[PDB]
């Protein structure tokens, strides 16, 4: 439910400025 997102590249954002505020989502 966390890391299954993240395989290779998909949340591997090396830039996550945009992705930090949907990784709320995620984490809770």
């Amino acid at each position: 439910k966390y890391e299954i997102t993240t395989i290779h590249n998909l949340f591997r954002k090396l830039t996550h400025r945009l992705f930090r505020r949907n990784f709320g989502y995620t984490l809770r």
